[PDB]
């Protein structure tokens, strides 16, 4: 279902990753954002 979470990662996993990725950092994210790693500077840094 991953083909299909992206869409649904920036509009609802957002919310979650604010609690996630503060007490789960390196769990639910590689880095940051998954987007931080392959690309470079980008402004949705997830998109």
């Amino acid at each position: 279902k991953l083909l299909i979470t992206i869409h649904d990662r920036k509009e609802f996993a957002k919310f979650e990753e604010e609690r996630a990725r503060a007490k789960w950092d390196t769990a639910n994210n590689p880095l940051y954002k998954e987007a931080t790693s392959t690309f470079t500077n980008i402004t949705y840094r997830g998109t």
